[PDB]
């Protein structure tokens, strides 16, 4: 993502002009192959209107162009796509909250699993470890940014994630389906192994470990369905024919015709439409949003940071659960105490 | 459903127009039958008006299309299309998260019932077949694709889901309402049966077994909800005649009219309303894609996939109570240790 | 409520062409009365104009027709409605939610209330008439369905849903206030008075009960709020002049004049105007649905099926604590085991 | 409120029509000081126009009523009061919802503080006595109505809500903030006072009573966070702006010109304008609703009656915990036995 | 904040009236700088129209002016900034209930925490500063506001929020990411501490001190999320041209033109235009809105008092566990007794 945040945090003047100057992450960047060939498109058409009809045939595409130009506006653009971008911004956000975060887990595996020992620190690490891969597996199907970086479960092993041993019982479990249910039943088995040996104290601290696990697997649950469950196809078949039916409309609806004629509305040449070009600045830029939006998961320059987001959850779990067990500073009676 | 996610990760060109070429799923497949009644009647009275009508009789159908023009802006088809789809989309991501998951119950059975001897592995196996039983239940009341597959309840006895001995008790027990609550009970009562026979430990590792059961008996009573508290019919109604009664207008109002009699508006004759064809594309498409969504448990290219769901929801769950009770993989230190 | 979620599963033609010949819950029944006032004093001006009129009078209804239909658009009439039928629907929902429904109580205390006895056979009995008695109370101060039902707390005590013993106790306790808060006490009472003669095993699982019964009370007070705080009284008001005031335009300003005159619009001369008896189909029927959807508990076809819904509640959950204590079916092993 | 939810639950003629007779919390209640500002602002210039001015400056009036009649339409007041109108209605709703109700402590307190003496039934009212004061310490910083009842905490003290030994206690506790949450730590302080001394069994039970008091605290927590974070002043005086603008331009631009001059549009004399009268009914009549339902907690007819539910509250309260502790009616067979 | 909720109770004549006079918070504020350039590049225009050019440039300027007066309209403001605000609206609300309050752990360490003596003292004011950090860490990462208070953590060690023995053990955990996590795992390492030394008395009440943790751990990970997590940069780029071209040809098109040329709409010449400055006032008026709620922990008069905020949880907390722990009032016959 783009982060700008910290720039707008007041209203100044120029709070929104400044942001105007930026490329990266821009509707610049995204409307630039689709603007050059309406750009060359329109004044291709326009050149050829001036200099190649002739004058019995020039009047032809004059009487096209004023039929073009009242009737394009019974393509319902505004309804079209702004049902549309709707659809896209609602699931925009929910996916973003849909990303498991392990610090719910991480703060109670860090203080009810005891032991400062060689295995009770390694019974920690192995908790949080699996919590990390049943988020993994499950993002390496729903992002191909995560997926380019582990195209197959060898690479994950290479990163850490998985130690060797645990990989051949990933593979001996045989399931057709998606396997990122895997590690979440591994966690269970191992908290309840490590109450059985006297690690967590009661059960009740053992049921509330249990209920963070669940909601962990109800965040890779929801992860799971936007990705499977799209935006239905018929949808983005009609907005697609929406925008572009429009502007091949205006391709020749929009021509400036010939001012001796004395058309009603064409009275002046300008060889330069600003207020058609804008207007497709504004609706074939909604349309590039949504066709980025539409996937936050992927490698465009505002969707999710996911591969950062791993590197994170992987440094910070195994912090807390490790050099942060008994780890406490000293007691002190702090500024206001009598 | 027909799934997109992964060919639109990111943005460069043709994002969408690879899209408008695929035909399953697709607005092309939904529109094809009303497209041509649509094309046929509009020709037939072009036809007409053009080769069998008198000359006294053309100039009736001329005033009549004009008045068919003008007032056809009367029917608020932006306004009552615009509130049902809005209806229908609402209602068609909820019924999605209604849909039952056994994933939280299953992380639960697979470690605290206790037993690797044959009673608690009939045991565990047992509690997951009685939740994936009460969501079967429901899905062949809210779905006529379940319900094609197990159309009765023998049905589902040689799929695996009911043994012949819980059949029988399934009929004694002799309700006139829908029965898909009696897995539910099943469950509580094996779970409690299981508790006192020692294979539960504790009672709030029994209580959290309970909690995920009303969870699951909460996700079927919002498909039972759905169902039987439909978008009422007065809406139904109400849509389809406002998109039928506007394009049953403009086969009158938007005929070309004879350029001869010089009209405003109809000085060019071109055979085809190019602009009045994709009128109808995107008004009767709307109608089209609410016909689709307001049952998503049907038999559309689109509607949800749940007799995919069913078998991997049971696969899923015998696996993971069965194969992998107390199957850990062996402890080891990972790649970040000292 | 009329349920056709079955019919429309698919959508191959006349998905939506079949539910418009259906005439219990449509809207020709809504409409008949107000349609036949609008037609009936449509053309009693419409007669008075063309055979009771002087000609110097004639031609002062046709100025009036032609300010009255000049500026009736000055009448915000899809801004009004629109905003008032977002509000009926968004409360439409979310009072079908508020119901309560005995089934999460029904399965706890099918398995925690323990005893085959006539004591706790009795007990648990007790303890889900308390939770039925706590919603019927609830549903007949918000519905005039189940009112009409139950006048009087004497018929209440003849359907079994109190004994008399009770009616007694729910006299005496004096409350100048609405009591339907009283049964959800006495079940929390007796709830603890069955864990002190050793009925309920722990506390753990009286908690879990008690969570529950703290869940329907949360519903009952929802259907509490819905019913006193209405929607407001001055979006009623200004809605009900807003269609009413638009049609009383429509019926000077949508009159066919007299072409002789040579008007600009009244060109032509049908006798019958097709698309302002369309536009009153709309407009009034949005209004007609909000006049059905706005209390959900009466009498009308599309109303919730609440009479139905007590008669499931009280046999499903007799049946539950009763019948299926601790009658479960054989374990057998399934057709996958090995 | 104004509640009218029984007159409405059917759907027949009059169903809204009856109810535009009503003057209470009624439209016309709230728009009667606009409206006559309005009539009489219009009918001051009218009568200027056609008594006053002379010849050679009414044309001068005539040009400045046509240019405000075509260019405030550049007000865009749909939009604007349209969006405002959405914030007030969205938190109207949730203002109710985060009202507190004793009625989920009162269930667990009434059953799981034992004892019939003096002091456990002294114990039991203290809670209940305690939850109310934390409801009422924040409605009498969020409504002018309970305010007006309870000026300062002296009146809150006869109206026995507050011992004078705890007013005592509220007023040595120095804080310079607001003092809602004191009886909500007085309640938590007592409850395990009451653990300890063996009147609450377990500690399951009491954090069952312990959850509840939290979730009391995140209501009074909601109900400060709508008082303190308003609307934002930059909207409200966008709106009434607006609104104001616009019917300052109506009251030139609306006026009645001369007929024999013969200008487009203004063909007729009626010297009432119906249209526009109409027009301020709804545009100020939403302005209206919005400044009623900004502050749905003071002393409107249609706001919310929190003296009320106050002595709904106090009254439920100290019934349910003091006469209703152990007084259960006798078990008894019901009808459907056998 | 500006708070007026205590203004606007009631709704009489001048509700909204008088807070047009307010100059704090207001949008004669926020507005103030772009209006006066807006101003003045009109002005300037107007009067090098009618001083500067000549008799054969006027002429080609009053072509762009009808030009641009024609063709702004293809520019969908409304369409645009309604996405945008809607946007800006919904995130506003929802930051604020993402903002941490102590006071729901505040009432459990308050009254579970045994001990009168210094120790015990020493742990739960230890507990609720821990508390009280992890919300500091997050609020000078996500506010402007709170982070010019606090530069620097020895800010922090100045105010009282943290001991110099804590940032010692601050600084040498060694993380390349936010540390504001690390208070979170201290408190939950020092509640089990706690409990170990016998002052929680049981796991029940560790597990609810446990719960209330990971609730305020949520809030911080939402605050991280939406500071993380712009609006996108395409949207904030696509609304600042859709507002600032409409009103670059909107000093063009709404210029006065010569009356004497007689061009239709254009004549009265009134030297202000009333319905630009006005159009200015609403279309740029809701972007400075925008520009101001986009981060509302900035140090506009309208964002959050996060300062303030810091001060009441610090105070309020460390005198509920402190002042307030076993200090309870006498327990009184209140005035409802017999
Ligand atoms: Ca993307
Ligand atoms: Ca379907
Ligand atoms: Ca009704
Ligand atoms: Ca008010
Ligand atoms: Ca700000």
């Amino acid at each position: 993502t783009v982060t700008y945040t910290n720039r707008v945090a007041d209203a100044r003047l120029g709070t929104f002009s400044q942001l105007l100057l930026q490329w990266k992450g821009s509707i610049y960047k995204l409307l630039y192959s689709e603007f050059l060939i309406f750009i060359s498109l329109y004044f291709a058409i326009s050149l050829v209107y001036r200099l190649i009809l002739s004058e019995s045939q020039r009047l032809m595409f004059e009487k096209l162009a004023l039929y073009c130009n009242s009737y394009a506006e019974l393509i319902p653009v505004s309804f079209v796509l702004g049902f549309y971008v709707s659809l896209v911004v609602s699931r925009w956000w929910a996916q973003y909250e849909s990303i498991p975060w392990p610090d719910r887990i991480m703060n109670l595996v860090s203080c009810n699993v005891d032991g400062e020992d060689e295995y009770g620190r390694l019974l920690r690490r192995t908790l949080m470890r699996y919590s990390n891969l049943c988020s993994v597996l499950i993002l390496r199907s729903v992002s191909t940014a995560v997926y380019k970086r582990f195209p197959s479960m060898e690479h994950v092993v290479r990163a850490g994630l998985m130690t060797p041993e645990e990989h051949k019982k990933f593979e001996s479990l045989n399931s057709p389906h998606n396997k990122f249910w895997i590690p979440c039943v591994w966690f269970s088995n191992l908290a309840v192994k490590a109450r059985n040996e006297g690690r967590i104290r009661d059960s009740v601290l053992l049921q509330g470990i249990l209920n963070e696990l669940n909601t962990l697997r109800s965040q890779c649950g929801r992860l799971y369905g936007y990705d499977w469950i799209s935006i239905p196809l018929v949808y983005t078949q009609v907005v697609t024919v929406a925008v572009y039916s429009f502007f091949l409309a205006c391709l020749i609806g929009r021509q400036f015709l010939d001012p001796e004629k004395a058309y009603p509305g064409h009275e002046l040449d300008l060889f330069v439409p600003v207020f058609t070009f804008l207007q497709f600045f504004f609706y074939a830029g909604f349309l590039k949003v949504a066709e980025q939006l539409i996937n936050p998961f992927g490698e465009d320059d505002d969707d999710f940071e996911t591969n950062w987001l791993i590197d994170r959850n992987l440094q910070v779990s195994l912090m807390a659960v490790d050099e942060m067990h008994q780890d406490l500073p000293i007691l002190e009676k702090d500024l206001y105490w009598n």
